C-alpha cells in the first residue's frame, strides 16, 4: 500500500529513516522504517 507514504506527502512531510533536526515525527510512511518526517 501507499496510503501512508501518500498521507505523509499530502501533510508536507517527508518519508525519512530518520527525522531530521527541528522536524516533528507525524506519522509513518509505507515500508519498513519509513517516518514521516516534518
Amino acid at each position: 500500500s501507499y496510503y501512508s507514504t501518500l498521507q505523509c506527502r499530502n501533510n508536507h512531510g517527508h518519508c525519512r529513516r530518520l527525522c531530521f533536526h527541528g522536524e516533528q515525527w507525524i506519522g509513518n510512511c509505507n515500508g519498513r522504517h519509513q517516518h514521516c518526517c516534518k
